[PDB]
């Protein structure tokens, strides 16, 4: 029997659940009879990204539906979908490419989680929770509810839920302080950079074994750059509800996970609309997608020398922008230092 605290044991069970991995793949319309969990590989995912890039080029060249058919079919040959003896839907537009790129990003984290479960040793005398915990190479500790850091974190959740995201309310169940092995050392060239901020990152429950073991990663070179609003980087929000939407929780699964990370933004490149960039302009360290609403800047507080934008939402003064709320993007994995992990209960009003 494990000596780990009960909330840590529940987190490990949740993140390594095989049935949840299968459920995420069904949601993606993947044919599990043709492509089961165990048959998924890095090689196949990479080849699928490369076919999406071929679809992206054909779309930008203004190719007809008859011309795109062979390229669309190629993607389905690599990643089999659930359609029986029917023709699959045509991937003839930008929205299609973006939906499929997002699915492949998720498959990469699911493949990592399954590879950890299969690639080790079997010993019945050890508690499986302890065995799976060690595979994460992350120190996980419970933050005391009555502590100062828990008070600041609860305030950030309470103040940054947008009015436009009123389909649900959030309840903080557990707060974990996290320390990925070697991340602190990796972050050292950016530890004293200006504009360091504590920001949110929401993701499906099935991605968290991949995130804790490998950290937050950028889409690979094979991936189509137009399938990402501001190119291939790591995306964050200053509004808890903007990131919580990306947990993809529902009435049938109302528990989700969210990260709080220290991001070294430095000199920000401020944008109002889509820009599928390969590299940042000289002297820039990040992208700031300018939102119509921003947390109140006079309510900005400091937690261990890092700025926490926990103010209530007010007008930014920015006109004619495609974003309702801010977003922040970094293009170097070393610019992120993961600090906390929150387990949230979603109370749906719909
Ligand atoms: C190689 C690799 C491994 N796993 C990945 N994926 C997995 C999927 N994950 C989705 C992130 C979702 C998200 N999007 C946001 C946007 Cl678009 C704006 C503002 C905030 C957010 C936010 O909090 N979460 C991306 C990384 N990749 C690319």
């Amino acid at each position: 029997k494990s000596k780990l605290p009960k909330p840590v044991q529940d987190l490990i069970k949740m993140i390594f659940d095989v049935e949840s991995m299968k459920k995420a793949m069904v949601e993606y319309e993947i044919d599990l009879q043709k492509m089961p969990l165990g048959k998924l590989s890095k090689r196949q995912i990479q080849a699928a990204y490369s076919i999406l890039s071929e679809v992206q080029q054909a779309v930008s060249q203004g190719s007809s539906d008859s011309q795109i058919l062979d390229l669309s079919n190629r993607f389905y040959t690599l990643i089999p979908h659930d359609f029986g003896m029917k023709k699959p839907p045509l991937l003839n537009n930008a929205d299609s490419v973006q939906a499929k790129a997002e699915m492949l990003d998720n498959l990469l984290d699911i493949e990592v989680a399954y590879s950890l479960l299969r690639g080790g040793s079997d010993d019945s005398s050890k508690d499986p929770i302890d065995v799976n915990y060690e595979k994460l190479k992350t120190d996980i500790k419970v933050v005391d509810r009555d502590s100062e850091e828990a008070e600041i974190i609860r305030k950030y959740v309470k103040n940054t839920h947008a009015t436009t995201h009123n389909a649900y309310d959030l309840e903080v169940i557990d707060i974990f302080k996290i320390e990925r092995e070697g991340e602190c050392q990796r972050y050292k060239p950016f530890k004293q950079l200006h504009n360091r901020r504590l920001l949110w990152h929401g993701s499906r429950t099935t991605n968290f074994a991949g995130i804790l073991s490998q950290g937050l990663r950028i889409a690979p070179p094979e991936a189509p750059v137009t399938g990402y609003m501001f190119g291939k980087g790591i995306y964050f929000a200053d509004m808890v509800s903007k990131s919580a939407n990306y947990c993809h929780t529902s009435q049938g699964d109302p528990i989700g996970l969210i990260l709080l990370g220290e991001v070294a933004l430095g000199n920000m490149y401020e944008l109002k609309h889509a820009s599928h960039i390969s590299k940042l302009p000289k002297g820039k360290h990040s992208v700031k997608g300018l939102g119509k609403t921003t947390p109140d800047p006079s309510a900005n507080i400091s937690l261990d020398g890092v700025d926490v934008p926990l103010g209530t939402g007010i007008s930014s003064g920015v006109n004619d922008t495609s974003l309702l709320y801010n977003e922040y993007i970094v293009y170097d994995i070393a610019q992120v230092n993961l600090k906390y992990l929150l387990k949230l209960k979603f109370n749906f009003k719909t």
